[PDB]
């Protein structure tokens, strides 16, 4: 039986994927669906409060065959169009006060175009950057937790806004369309593992 964990950072990201399958909430308080040889579980990292906490994925869930982190990502290069779905080749955590970075490779999903992801605690609204492509908050954390259980991790990131002050309104106003893009990327993957 193939065991797939989908990880969303927040309910807006998860919303349309949760509509795709008839999930139920289990006694452990997260969504699950199974059919044929495939178990599909969904975790949402931040349902409460102003920030996510480390204990959302710590200890990391063991026993899955693949993790997919699907989420929104800001675009920090104007040659990235919005509402476009990418898969990630590597993800960098960046700490702006020291410039220290760490970086991990992630497993690209077939058929999706490639991008690099940078994860930061505070969303960029500085403007555009020569060195950055997509920017999120939780990608690196998820990839590193996946390594603790030796589980492959893939990322799907949809470009949700440009990383500017004026750019934030587009994210505010398009969460359903953006979530739907994630759902449309997850479905063919789910279908590939039907034996």
């Amino acid at each position: 039986m193939f065991k797939l964990l989908l990880i969303f950072a927040d309910p807006a990201e998860a919303a349309r994927t949760l509509s795709l399958f008839p999930f139920s909430l289990n006694k452990e308080n997260f969504y699950t669906y199974h059919t044929e040889n495939v178990l599909l579980d969904v975790m949402v990292l931040k349902t409460w409060g102003y920030r996510g906490v480390v204990q959302a994925l710590s200890p990391p869930p063991s026993g899955y065959d693949l993790w997919i982190n699907a989420g929104f990502a800001g675009a920090a290069n104007p040659n990235i169009p919005l509402l476009k779905t990418y898969t990630i080749t590597s993800v960098k955590e960046l700490t702006p006060t020291t410039s220290v970075e760490e970086e991990l490779e992630v497993t690209p999903i077939p058929r999706l175009p490639l991008a690099q992801l940078t994860s930061v605690r505070s969303p960029y609204r500085d403007g555009f950057h020569e060195h950055l492509q997509l920017v999120d908050m939780e990608g690196f954390f998820i990839a590193k937790q996946a390594s603790l259980v030796a589980c492959p991790c893939s990322m799907i990131k949809v470009s949700s806004n440009y990383t500017t002050r004026e750019g934030q309104d587009f994210l505010k106003n398009n969460k359903v369309k953006l979530s739907q893009k994630l759902a449309e990327a997850i479905f063919p993957i789910y279908s590939s593992f039907i034996d």
